C-alpha cells in the first residue's frame, strides 16, 4: 500500500478523566512509537511499573517501553525547565536512558517562563474578584499558543539555531508581553541565559518532525500509537467552549499535532466512561446533585488526585457521546469503570435533549443554552453484582451485557473493551 | 458503508497563487456543498459568470452555484460587517439569493472591530520602523486566533444567544484589549449596537455546523467540496514560520475547520504551479533573481492584484513539494501555469537541498537554516511551443510530456489535471 502504516489512536470522549491512560498503557506494549500530538491541558498521568510510579506530564506514558521511541508532536507547547523537571522526578526513581528514547519534532512551540506569569497574572484578574472560571492556569499554555497565532512565539527550531537571532526574538517576545502586561516581571538575561543552556541539553533529543513521522509511516511496517489528550468536550474548538483547552483534542488535532495525512490515521478508540464526570463550573444536563452523584463520586475516587477538588457527576450522556462520534469518527470504544455502577438497581442513561418543549438532534455549541435543554432519560435496570473479577463477555451479568449493547447500539459503535477496575486485567477485550 | 460520503479538498502545496481557484470553479459545478473549513489569509478570489465579475473573499466560490449550499465552517474567523459589506457588493452585481443558499457554523469565532485595530497597529510597530514583516495586516486575524487560543474570544452562537451575557462578555474583551494596547480605541456602545443588528441579520442562516455536516455525509450520497485557504508552506504549524497565516492551511485543517473525521476526507488535490513563487521577504531557495525570474514574473503575471507589488520567482522546488504531501496525502495533482514555460530552451528544477556540504532528505523548519541550503538542481530540455491551445495529452509536445512526468515521478502523486492558460477551457484532465 501507497498508506504506510496507519496510527492508533486513544481519544477521551467526554470531559476527560474517562480512563485513556488505561487504554494506553495497554496499548503501548506493543508499539514501536509512543507520541503526543497536542499539548492540551498536559494533565498528569501515573504509571507503575516493577514496584516504581511514575508521573508523566509532556512526556508520553509509552515512554516505559524501552523497547519503543517516545515522540513528542509539534503540536504539542514545551516548557523546558518543566520538561526536564519532569525528566529528572521520573529518572530518579527508575526512568534510565529516557534521552535516548525520546524524540522531539522541532517545530513544537515552546512556553517560555513569562508566558506562564502572564498566565498566572491573567486568572487573578479574570475570575481573582468575583469573577468566572475556565481552564488551567500557572501552565501558560493559553498564552503561548496565543503567542503561535501571532506568529510571534518561539519554536524548539529556532532555539537550537543561531542563538543571536533567538536572542533578539526573545527579547521583542518578552518587550511586547511587558507593554501588554506591566505588571510582568521578566529576568530577560537570566531566562536567556537559562535557555542557551537547554538548547545544548536538548539538542540531541531534536529531529524534524514531518521527516521523522512520514519516514515511521512509509518504511517496514511500524506500530504507532498517539495518545490524545484530554477530551473532546474540552476540545478548542469542538468542547463546551469558553471552558476548553487550547488545542484541538480531538482526531483532527493528530493531523495537525504530527502532520501526517488523514490516510495515515487507522484505529480511533473514544474512550467512554459508564457515567458522565466534569470539572469545574458549566453546564451539565445529566448531573446528579443528590445520593446517586455521591454514591458515583466515591466509588469513582473522582477528584483531582493533587487538590483533592470532587469532580461533578453524573448519568451517561448520549448526547455528548454522539457528538463526539460525530467529530472523531471512533472506530471502536472503551467502556470504562462499568464496575462503579455494580451497585445500582437502576441506571439512568440521557438519550436525547428537549429544547422548549421540542427534541433537538446536535449537542448545542453556546453555554447559555445547553445550560437550558431537558434531558431525556432511558431508565435500565442494575445488574447488582460485582463484576471486578469478569475477564471475559460471559462472565459479566446480563444487565450489565445489556448496557455494553445500550452503549453500542445508541453511539452506532462497537464496544471492543470494557473496564471493570483499576488493575489492567480489569479490562475486557470484546473482540 | 457506514463511513457515508467522503469530502473532496483543493490545497495549495507551494506558498499560495498556485491557481486553486481555477480547480476550485472547476469542480464547483457538481458539488451539492461547496465550503470553507479555514479563514487562513481571507485573500481575494475573482469568479466570472455570464458576463459578471465576483469578488469573494470569506464567502466560498462555490457561492456562484444556485443548485449549491455554500458552508463557513467552524474554523473560520468572521469579521460580520466585512461579510455582509461582500455579501452586499457582489449581490448588487448579480449575485441573488445568496442569503437563502448560505449556511455559517455557528462555532466560528468572531472578528469583532478592534481586533483589526490592535491588528493595525501591531505591524505600525513590529515592522514600521525598520522592523521584519510577517503576514497580511488591518484583518485582525491573528488577534482573533489569539482571543480564540485565550478562549475570551466571541462565536457566532454567542451573538444568536442571550444579548445580555454576550454584551458583557464582549465589553470585558474590548476591556482587556484597551488594557493591553493603551493606544487602542474602541466605540464599545457604538460597536455592541451595530452587532445587536448583524445577528438578528445573519440568524438565519446560522446552524449547527457539527450536525449540519455529519448529516449532509451520512444522508443520501452527496459532493462536498472543501476550498482550501492559502497553501501549505503558509501554514502555522507546517509553513515557513514565522512567514505564515494563523491556521492551518493543510488537510488537518480539514477536519478541524469542518469537525469531521479523518474516513470522511476523500481526494486530496495538490494544486502545484509549474514553478514557485512567493510573496514577502523569507527564504527562497530556487529564487531566480535574473532574467528567468523576470520572465515567470512576466509572463505569469505574478503581482498582486490589489497593490501590483511584484511575487518573487524560482524554479520549481521539489523538496517543498514533497514536503507538502508528507502533511497533505495528497492523492492527485494540479500542475498549473505549464504554458508560462512554452517560451524556454532549458527549465531547471531543484529536486534536493544540501546543507554544509551534505544532502539534507527534510525540509527545513526554522528560516536561517533553510536561508542556508544549497540548491540541487536538474535541467530538463523545454518544448519551445505553444501549448495553450492542447486540450488533452496528446496535444502536449514531447518536453512537455516528460516534465509532467517529472512532477509525478519525484512526488509520487499522479497529475490529473495541466492547466494551460486561464480560461477554464485550458485544462487537460489525464485521467
Ligand atoms: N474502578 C475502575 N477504575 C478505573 C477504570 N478505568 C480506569 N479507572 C481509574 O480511573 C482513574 C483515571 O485515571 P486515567 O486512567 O489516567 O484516566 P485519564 O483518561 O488519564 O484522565 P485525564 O488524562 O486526566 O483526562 C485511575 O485512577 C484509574 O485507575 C475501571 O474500569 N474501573
Ligand atoms: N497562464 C495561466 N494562468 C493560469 C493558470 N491557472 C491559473 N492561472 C491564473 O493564475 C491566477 C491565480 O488565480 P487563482 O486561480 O485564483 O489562484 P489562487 O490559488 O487563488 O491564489 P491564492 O488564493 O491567492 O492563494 C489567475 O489570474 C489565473 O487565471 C494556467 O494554467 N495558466
Amino acid at each position: 500500500a501507497a498508506t504506510g502504516s496507519r496510527v492508533t489512536v486513544v481519544l477521551g470522549a467526554q470531559w476527560g478523566d474517562e480512563g485513556k491512560g488505561k487504554v494506553v498503557d495497554l496499548l503501548a506494549t506493543d508499539a514501536d512509537i509512543v507520541s503526543r500530538c497536542q499539548g492540551g491541558n498536559n494533565a498528569g498521568h501515573t504509571v507503575v511499573v516493577d514496584g516504581k510510579e511514575y508521573d508523566f506530564h509532556l512526556l508520553p506514558s509509552g515512554i516505559i517501553n524501552t523497547k519503543a521511541v517516545s515522540f513528542i508532536g509539534n503540536g504539542v507547547v514545551i516548557h523546558l525547565p518543566g520538561l526536564f523537571e519532569e525528566a529528572e522526578k521520573n529518572e530518579k526513581k527508575g526512568l534510565k536512558d529516557w534521552e535516548k528514547r525520546l524524540i522531539i519534532s522541532d517545530r513544537a512551540h515552546l512556553v517560555f517562563d513569562f508566558h506562564q506569569a502572564v498566565d498566572g497574572l491573567q486568572e487573578v484578574q479574570r475570575q481573582a474578584q468575583e469573577g468566572k472560571n475556565i481552564g488551567t492556569t500557572k501552565k501558560g499554555i493559553g498564552p503561548t499558543y496565543s503567542s503561535k497565532a501571532a506568529r510571534t512565539g518561539l519554536r524548539i527550531c529556532d532555539l537550537l539555531s543561531d542563538f543571536d537571532e533567538f536572542s533578539a526574538r526573545f527579547k521583542n517576545l518578552a518587550h511586547q508581553h511587558q507593554s501588554m502586561f506591566p505588571t510582568l516581571e521578566i529576568d530577560v538575561e537570566g531566562q536567556l541565559k537559562r535557555l542557551k543552556g537547554f538548547a545544548e541539553r536538548i539538542r540531541p533529543m531534536v529531529r524534524d518532525g514531518v521527516y521523522f513521522m512520514y519516514e515511521a509511516l512509509h518504511g517496514p511496517p511500524k506500530k504507532v500509537l498517539v495518545e490524545g489528550a484530554n477530551a473532546a468536550l474540552l476540545d478548542i474548538d469542538f468542547g463546551t467552549y469558553p471552558f476548553v483547552t487550547s488545542s484541538n483534542c480531538t482526531v483532527g488535532g493528530v493531523c495537525t499535532g504530527l502532520g501526517i495525512p488523514p490516510q495515515n490515521i487507522g484505529d480511533v478508540y473514544g474512550v467512554v466512561k459508564a457515567y458522565t464526570t466534569r470539572v469545574g463550573i458549566g453546564a451539565f444536563p445529566t448531573e446528579q446533585i443528590n445520593e446517586i452523584g455521591d454514591l458515583l463520586q466515591n466509588r469513582g475516587h473522582e477528584w483531582g488526585v493533587t487538590t483533592g477538588r470532587k469532580r461533578r457527576c453524573g448519568w451517561l450522556d448520549l448526547m455528548i457521546l454522539r457528538y463526539a462520534h460525530m467529530v472523531n469518527g471512533f472506530t471502536a470504544l472503551a467502556l470504562t469503570k462499568l464496575d462503579i455502577l455494580d451497585v445500582l438497581s437502576e441506571i439512568k442513561v440521557g438519550i436525547s435533549y428537549k429544547l422548549n418543549g421540542k427534541r433537538i438532534p446536535y449537542f448545542p455549541a453556546n453555554q447559555e443554552i445547553l445550560q437550558k435543554v431537558e434531558v431525556e432519560y432511558e431508565t435500565l435496570p442494575g445488574w447488582k453484582a460485582d463484576t471486578t473479577g469478569a475477564r471475559k463477555w460471559e462472565d459479566l451479568p446480563p444487565q450489565a451485557q445489556s448496557y455494553v449493547r445500550f452503549v453500542e447500539n445508541h453511539m452506532g459503535v462497537a464496544v471492543k473493551w470494557v473496564g471493570v477496575g483499576k488493575s489492567r486485567e480489569s479490562m475486557i477485550q470484546l473482540f
